[PDB]
């Protein structure tokens, strides 16, 4: 029971019963599913993401600032914060991706078009293919920094 990645947990020092995904890093009270077996995975998936980079990113630069100084932890604070804002409904994913993303895709609502396994960084890819149409991920790390993936197709 539970699609690839999913699991049942309980937050530290806080009695919370919810679902967690080891691949997407998504957290939610609601159960992801409710009999669709041998479902495997699609061959292609269109995705949008918002990327925050830190000092250890392969390319500590982006269209937002000539030189990235923020640390890993600081960049993670930002992701979380953007996630908090997305989920609360206070701010949609696209506008946040267009305002703060460190990938040139920011000028495209953060879209990346449909892709298949092979091109993207394995961490980002595994997440993307583990996400379902309309689902959003939790923090995702790659040599580019920390992402927030949103599968559109």
């Amino acid at each position: 029971k539970l699609p690839p990645g999913w699991e049942k947990r309980m937050s530290r020092s806080s009695g919370r019963v919810y679902y967690f995904n080891h691949i997407t890093n998504a957290s939610q009270w609601e159960r992801p599913s409710g009999g669709k077996n041998g479902q495997g995975e699609p061959a292609r998936v269109r995705c949008s993401h918002l990327l925050v980079a830190h000092s250890q990113s392969r390319r500590p630069s982006s269209w937002r600032q000539e030189k990235i100084t923020r640390t890993k932890e600081e960049a993670l604070e930002l992701i979380n914060g953007y996630i908090q804002k997305i989920k609360s409904g206070e701010e949609d994913f696209e506008s946040l991706a267009s305002q703060f993303s460190d990938c040139s895709s920011a000028k495209a609502r953060g879209d990346l078009g449909a892709f298949s396994r092979g091109q993207m960084q394995k961490p980002f890819e595994d997440a993307s293919f583990a996400l379902r149409t309309g689902e959003m991920s939790g923090p995702v790390f790659t040599d580019s920094g920390i992402h927030i993936i949103l599968r559109t197709e």
